[PDB]
């Protein structure tokens, strides 16, 4: 409705005035290790590993992220894991993973997180092949209100990627990595990312600001519409030389609004891309691609999901042989506890 329309920017004001307030003075230490019991052992990377988790008091599981301070300080990712957690402990969207506690020992840092099973879009899409125009209208409508949000509060995401995203036991989208997101307000200039979801402009090396967001949903579009990116090639070389001269060929079977709106996404006139216009995010919205969705619905979760994975991870979890490696030891005296004072 008329005005009614205008009743999303009320909650945009009450969204930023709650993401500061959390930015500002951060939380630190929500809970301790032994609030928690170790059902099973999810993964284990780099940064150390990750456990299924339950809470003593309320029964829920978590997948908490143990990362050994000494292991970070080493792979020189103390500012992601920072920024990460910074960002992740002031955030607050259904489509993006919840923090729901943080904490630090002597030995490791604590990331406990709400559990999702359902895969990584990526391996998804593999399986599927490509998805039916009405399935990837449905990510994308999640992947836009998300962007929308994040950019009210002037924060850039820079990572979007099918590996980012990881799907709800309800069918819906959880966006999983924050490492390289940044609060900037008017242009940065660093180069991260995965070379066929980069903007032209972050390739070119001039500055860049929240415009390459709306790119990289385009990119993710297309990929989910023809099960394949439309800039790649086997050097990232030419994966640039391919964004630049900014050539989209779409495959036969794609609609020509979903033409028009990927053209008007995947535009290196960033004076001329949807997203960044006089109506900004609502050009993307009135779309006639997005004539058949309902926003306010999907942000309810009210929508019914056009697949549900039935990963078991609740009860069959890690088959995990039987008797394996665990142990959690935290030190006698302090690891860097300079480098992580923040956290």
């Amino acid at each position: 409705k008329g005005s009614e329309q205008e009743s999303v920017k009320e909650f945009l004001a009450k969204a930023k005035e709650d993401f500061l307030k959390k930015w500002e003075t951060p939380s630190q230490n929500t809970a301790q290790l032994d609030q928690f019991d170790r059902i099973k052992t999810l993964g284990t990377g780099s940064f150390g590993r990750v456990m299924l988790v339950k809470h003593k008091e309320s029964g829920n599981h978590y997948a908490m992220k143990i990362l050994d301070k000494q292991k970070v300080v080493k792979l020189k990712q103390i500012e992601h894991t920072l920024n990460e957690k910074r960002i992740l402990q002031a955030v607050n969207f259904p489509f993006l993973v919840k923090l729901e506690f943080s904490f630090k020992d002597n030995s490791n840092l604590y990331m406990v997180m709400e559990y999702v099973a359902g895969g990584e879009m990526f391996s998804h899409l593999r399986r599927i092949g490509r998805f039916s125009e009405p399935h990837a209208r449905f990510y994308a409508a999640q992947i836009v209100l998300t962007f929308e949000y994040l950019h009210s509060l002037d924060l850039i995401y820079r990572d979007l990627k099918p590996e980012n995203l990881l799907i709800d036991q309800q069918g819906y989208i959880q966006v999983t990595d924050f490492g390289f997101a940044k609060r900037v307000k008017g242009r940065t200039w660093t180069l991260c990312g995965t070379p066929e979801y980069l903007a032209p402009e972050i390739i070119l090396s001039k500055g860049y600001n929240k415009a390459v967001d709306w790119w990289a949903l385009g990119v993710l579009i297309y990929e989910m519409a023809a099960g394949y990116p439309p800039f790649f090639a086997d050097q990232p070389i030419q994966i640039y030389e391919k964004i630049v001269s900014g050539k989209v060929r779409f495959p036969s079977h794609f609609s020509s609004d979903l033409k028009d709106l990927l053209r008007n996404l995947l535009q290196v006139d960033l004076t001329k891309r949807f997203g960044n216009l006089k109506n900004g995010v609502n050009d993307i919205k009135n779309h006639k691609w997005f004539a058949t969705t309902d926003w306010i619905a999907i942000y309810q979760r009210k929508v019914e999901a056009p697949f549900i994975p039935k990963f078991k991870g609740p009860g069959d979890t890690s088959n995990f042989d039987d008797y394996e490696e665990e142990e959690i030891r935290v030190s006698i005296n302090e690891k860097c506890g300079k480098e992580f004072t923040e956290f």
